[PDB]
């Protein structure tokens, strides 16, 4: 049916351009429709988004699909929730939602729970909805990769076949992996929530951002130095990408 994309824009520069084009180019090839445009194009009608649209910051969301067996080729910015100062501080009010993306490795527009969880998330002031399958065990959110502190000091987050393997998370995995920190990927379940010291988001629309909430478990996250690390390391990575291209 139909597949998408979204690279965060910092000064002009698509972010991790090269990793957000080499998965659509992949997810592509798999659900047989081909992207007429080289990377040389693409990155030509984000520049031409850029000087048109004006802003120098955003999310450009690029679509691939296949529509009454025709192939189709879009690319927009979407609105971007820029978390501010304070709130990068404080994090952010998750809450629970029941659902299970099909096809959960390919960015498809049918797996976006973004309309779906939009409601709930502006009546409880909610960054973002973690995903909760049948088995009760949490997964991701809408737009982004979870991972788990255990009051044992050790991270999970879901196995990479459970979830989208976002960009974010690879690029977390890799600080973890630099640091010698150590993620355990398994199924962690709504039961596990008593277990839990602190949690944070990932992903192109969220960058690295602490939790915390989970509906009414209150957690420590943004106090939490591990945490307070991978954004540091996050951030420097964005900094080197930005800075080279500038």
């Amino acid at each position: 049916t139909a597949i998408y994309e979204v690279m965060q824009v910092r000064q002009g520069i698509p972010l991790f351009f090269e990793a957000h084009l080499e998965r659509f180019v992949m997810s592509a090839s798999l659900v047989g429709t081909r992207i007429p445009k080289k990377e040389a194009e693409i990155l030509h009608n984000i520049a031409d988004l850029v000087e048109k649209n004006k802003c120098d910051h955003g999310n450009v969301k690029l679509v691939s699909a296949l529509m009454n067996e025709k192939e189709i080729f879009l690319a927009y910015f979407i609105p971007a929730e820029f978390l501010d100062s304070k709130a990068r501080l404080e994090g952010v009010h998750t809450i629970l939602f029941s659902g299970e993306r099909i096809c959960p490795n390919i960015k498809t527009i049918k797996g976006s729970f973004r309309e779906q969880v939009k409601a709930v998330r502006e009546s409880s002031n909610a960054y973002e909805a973690l995903l909760v399958n049948e088995s009760g065990h949490i997964t991701e959110g809408s737009r982004s990769n979870v991972f788990f502190m255990g009051k044992d000091n050790k991270l999970y987050t879901s196995p990479a076949g459970s979830v989208l393997k976002g960009v974010t998370r690879t690029h977390v995995m890799q600080i973890c992996s630099r640091l010698g920190l150590e993620v355990l990927e398994k199924t962690v379940h709504t039961r596990n929530l008593a277990d839990i010291q602190g949690a944070f988001i990932t992903g192109t629309t969220v960058d690295v951002t602490p939790v915390r909430s989970i509906g009414n478990t209150q957690l420590d996250s943004p106090n939490i130095p591990l945490i307070r690390k991978i954004v540091a390391e996050y951030e420097k990575k964005i900094a080197g990408y930005v800075s080279k291209r500038l």
